[PDB]
């Protein structure tokens, strides 16, 4: 029996593994794709969200896999539908949905969520979406995956004026989103703590599907930030942490030690 997270959720043995908690998808309105445990609210818990934005020309589905694999650690999950998610916009619209559905006397959300925990997440522009949504308030810590930010609605005041810690993905290959042009100015501008981490010889594609060797880290950084899981701290806190060690990752890292 793996400890239990500091919001009362279960532990794992692997954060790249699915979580205990079987999961269902389906559409959250008409503007949202929720993927999500089957069952809401057991052990009186209430559940943490992550909102994703797609890459350029993507939907939900072409994430599907990360995004269950979330679901499965407990974590509600929804996608903006959009294709162009790079404003934010569509991203904090699937925050109000979720907020109007918590706030209801019944249904699928009544008083299911923790909206005290909440983070975003996207790929390409999907993460330029996420630098723009990550602005607000309501996030409390954001995970770009490759963020596209040099056009498609990125606006780069957004860099400085981030509400909570970011953990910046980025592909040493990635010649859709250059690394150096999408990522280098974000880390520079950002005023929270940034984790990043350059997975070695990584393309654009690597985020697709069920994300590859982006999928562990992800997850231990929203179940640490937005689930207490004190098993995650070492993949990101101190000298020696995971990805510090690890050859296959090269870490920056402002404002976090």
């Amino acid at each position: 029996s793996n400890p239990d997270t500091g919001t009362g959720f279960p532990g794992v043995s692997s954060f790249s593994a699915d979580g205990s908690f079987a999961t269902t998808s389906g559409s959250a309105g008409l503007s949202c794709t929720v993927f999500r445990p089957s069952t809401l609210g057991a052990n009186g818990l209430k559940h943490p969200i992550i909102v994703w934005g797609n890459g350029t020309t993507a939907s939900p589905s072409t994430y599907s896999g990360i995004l269950e694999h979330w679901a499965s650690h407990g974590f509600v999950v929804i996608a903006a539908n959009t294709s162009n998610a790079g404003t934010g916009q569509d991203m904090l619209n699937c925050v109000d949905y979720l907020t109007t559905q918590n706030n209801r006397s019944t249904g699928t959300y009544a008083n299911k969520l923790d909206l005290n925990r909440i983070g975003a997440a996207g790929h390409s522009q999907g993460g330029g979406g996420t630098i723009m949504a990550g602005q607000d308030y309501r996030i409390k810590v954001t995970a770009p995956f490759q963020p596209y930010t040099i056009g498609l609605g990125h606006n780069s005041s957004s860099q400085s004026n981030q509400n909570g810690p970011m953990f910046l993905m980025t592909g040493s290959a990635d010649t859709i989103a250059s690394p150096t042009l999408n990522a280098l100015p974000v880390y520079n501008r950002a005023n929270v703590p940034v984790f990043w981490g350059e997975l070695s010889g990584a393309s654009h594609f690597e985020p697709v599907g069920s994300a590859g060797d982006f999928r562990g880290p992800s997850t231990a950084w929203f179940r640490y930030h937005l689930m207490d899981d004190a098993s995650a701290e070492d993949t990101f806190y101190g000298s020696n942490c995971d990805l510090c060690t690890d050859n296959d990752w090269d870490v920056r890292r402002k404002g976090i030690n």
